[PDB]
């Protein structure tokens, strides 16, 4: 009698337990799949970041080259300018020579 | 009798349950370690992305500067060209003066 | 008697089991929250990487344009230089004409 009441109490507990276990298992299966998906996406990200770092490095290399190019062009300009000064000097000298020639002719 | 048969049925259930519980615990321990690893890798990624964003910002700053440099060089050129025009003008004027001088000498 | 001893053994097992189940449930709840947080951070990362890739693409476009600009400026310079040569030639020719004029005047 009293033993049968105890056994009833025990059978119900076990029922409720088995049910918990099933639901726990479902929950765990769900999380497993979520985690794998996350582990997959992280790999994707890392791939995309390594890709980008390389592009950054290439761009850096291109910025350097360009800066050097610009410097050389800035210099070439200065050489050109220095050359123009010399030309202007010659031209003023020539203007003067022409004037002086004109004066000799005018006197004679 | 019948009670002993019930108790047998109960003991087996419990056995099978305890086994489930152990295997569930293993599964959960595994996922925990996977998750920590993922949480670690994500931090790595974020660090690498913040690193890259900064490089991007620095490059942007360098592109601006370079563009400004190029503009100034494009301008300096235009100044140089305008100066050359003036030189060519003077040179044609001089050529003309020389010709006219030659004519005076030829007449006399 | 012996049955009551068995039932005692069974009741304790169930107690210990229920406790395991609770603690398992807590553990699982914890991991769930960790995973969601990770899934959230990964999305953040992906957003930040797509953002950066676009910036990289824009920078590439700007490096191309700048390189083309620099090339044109390097060319314009060469045109300018070729023009200067011609000017210097004219100037030497003029110097010579002036000298020869001077000689005619000196003779007469
Ligand atoms: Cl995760
Ligand atoms: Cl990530
Ligand atoms: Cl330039
Ligand atoms: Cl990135």
């Amino acid at each position: 009698k009293q033993i049968e009441d105890k056994i009833e109490e025990i059978l119900s507990k076990i029922y409720h337990i088995e049910n918990e276990i099933a639901r726990i298992k479902k929950l765990i299966g769900a999380i497993d799949g979520r985690v794998t998906r996350n582990t997959q996406s992280i790999e994707k990200n890392s791939k995309a970041i390594a890709a980008n770092t390389r592009t950054l490095q290439q761009h850096s290399a291109r910025l350097d080259s360009q800066q050097r190019q610009i410097n050389e062009n800035h210099k070439e300009m200065k050489q050109i300018e220095d050359k123009i000064e010399e030309i202007l000097s010659k031209i003023y000298h020539i203007e003067n020579e022409i004037a002086r020639i004109k004066k000799l002719i005018k006197l004679h």
